[PDB]
Parts: C-alpha cells; sequence; structure tokens
C-alpha cells in the first residue's frame, strides 16, 4: 500500500503505486511511479511519473508530464508541460512540449502529431 491517499476515490480496477493522490477521482486507471494527483479525474488512463492538477485525463497515457487545468482525451503525452489546454484526437501524440492555453511553444524537441489543441 505505497499509495499516499488523501480523500481520493480510487476504483478497484484502478491502481495507485508509489504515488500521491489528493482529492482525485481515479477510475480504471493507473497512477504509478512517483506520480502526484491533485483534484484530477483519471478515466481509463495511465499516469506515470507525472503531476496533474485540476486535470481531466481520459483514455490517455501521460509520462514525465505535468498537467494543470487541462483536458486530455485519447492522447499520448510525454516529457511535457500543459496548462489550461484541451488536447484531443484518437491518435494524438505529444512529446517534450510546453503548452499553455492551446498554444504549443515552438521548440526543436517538441513533437506533435494528430492532435487538436485548444484553450480551456
Amino acid at each position: 500500500g505505497t499509495c499516499v491517499n488523501t480523500n481520493s476515490q480510487i476504483t478497484a480496477n484502478s491502481q495507485c503505486v508509489k504515488s500521491t493522490a489528493t482529492n482525485c477521482y481515479i477510475d480504471n486507471s493507473q497512477l504509478v511511479d512517483t506520480s502526484i494527483c491533485t483534484r484530477s479525474q483519471y478515466s481509463d488512463a495511465n499516469v506515470k511519473k507525472s503531476v496533474t492538477t485540476d486535470c481531466n485525463i481520459d483514455k490517455s497515457q501521460v509520462y514525465l508530464t505535468t498537467c494543470t487545468g487541462s483536458q486530455y482525451n485519447g492522447i499520448y503525452i510525454r516529457s511535457s508541460t500543459t496548462t489550461g489546454t484541451s488536447i484531443s484526437g484518437p491518435g494524438c501524440s505529444i512529446s517534450t512540449c510546453t503548452i499553455t492555453r492551446g498554444v504549443a511553444t515552438p521548440a526543436a524537441a517538441c513533437k506533435i502529431s494528430g492532435c487538436s489543441l485548444s484553450a480551456m
């Protein structure tokens, strides 16, 4: 029981290991590898070594990513940082980007494909 749970609803079909979830709604998802969940809703998602605050993550996999006030729906995102943005697209894939309110900061390492970026 390596999950530091603070007022979080974590389903049985969910899993929280070596991580912290404060006021989080985790359903059929995994919050693993030193991840930090705060007031975020995880739906059929995988959150690894990531931090999400007031985020709605649905059918997505987030790695080494920090999420603040954002929505992910059916996307894969890594080594990134998004704030106040809605990201969707069945085949959305983002890697090493900084995104604030729907606009991705131009960068060489930032790789984005099959995604729809908008503000929240």
